[PDB]
């Protein structure tokens, strides 16, 4: 639960709403804690510039090997939400991820996806069908994915929200993605060893590509330095199984 968070009250309102929605989706699942390296939960650091504060919450279920919700703030202005649900490869589910970045003048980036793990880069058919039924969402300011973003599905949303209506529409789309994903997790069957290996590789590739994101790395380096940032990206955020 988030009522004991020290960062929550100080974060951009869209981030607060989305954090609450993710927590509500997870709250009644068969959750167990997942221990991050060094049992990390709150961390703060500074070098010569602004302080970075991070709060981490992490869990697992039989179908999701690691469910990570991270809230962060740089200085007074830069607010971040990071969330990934890493699937257990045995069940073949896609990777849910989202990131919101906001400053004093509003949300600059809102990204969410259900990303594929199959070698053909397609989502399972049940997901394709359910996602197609939601309809194409209308947003005024779409952003093009960076080159390492070939890991994202055709349903990936990457926008700068233009107004509160778009903020709310984006949050609702993430809730819809999570409703689909949690339902599919109930009906998922354990796969063969060969198919498990295929899904494992797709997850490894997703993690290696996400480690190429210099926008994350520079924020971490400015507060903690190069070696800490590399450890954090490779062992805490995007760990290879
Ligand atoms: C400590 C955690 C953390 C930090 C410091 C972070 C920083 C961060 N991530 C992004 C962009 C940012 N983030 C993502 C996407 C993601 N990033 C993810 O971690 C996940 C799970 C996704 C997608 C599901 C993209 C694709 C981009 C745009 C990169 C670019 O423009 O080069 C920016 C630039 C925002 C803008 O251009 O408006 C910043 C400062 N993101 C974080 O999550
Ligand atoms: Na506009």
């Amino acid at each position: 639960s988030l009522t004991n968070s020290s960062l929550m009250p100080t974060l951009n309102p869209m981030i607060q709403q989305l954090a609450l929605a993710i927590a509500a989706s997870w709250q009644s699942l068969p959750l167990k804690p997942y221990q991050l390296p060094e049992d990390l939960g709150y961390v703060e650091g500074r070098l010569e510039g602004e302080k970075l504060v991070i709060e981490n919450r992490c869990y697992q279920t039989p179908q999701f090997r690691k469910m990570h919700l991270e809230l962060a703030k740089v200085g007074k202005g830069l607010d971040i939400l990071h969330c990934v649900m890493f699937p257990e490869p045995l069940y073949g589910l896609p990777l849910f991820g989202c990131n919101i970045v906001a400053g004093p003048g509003g949300v600059s980036a809102a990204i969410a996806d259900l990303s594929p793990t199959q070698s053909d880069r397609q989502l399972p058919a049940a997901y394709q069908k359910s996602l197609a039924e939601l309809g194409q969402p209308e947003f005024e300011q779409q952003r093009e994915l960076p080159p390492w973003g070939e890991i994202f599905s055709e349903y990936c949303l990457f926008i700068r929200p233009s107004n509160v209506t778009e903020e709310e529409r984006f949050v609702q789309r993430v809730v819809d993605f999570l409703q689909i994903h949690c339902h599919q997790s109930i009906v998922a069957e354990p796969l063969s060893e060969a198919q498990t290996l295929e899904h494992r590789q797709g997850q490894i590739h997703y993690c290696q590509q996400q480690q190429k994101n210099d926008k994350t790395r520079r924020v971490l380096e400015k507060a903690f330095g190069e070696a800490w940032a590399e450890r954090y990206m490779s062992q805490v955020l995007f760990d290879v199984i």
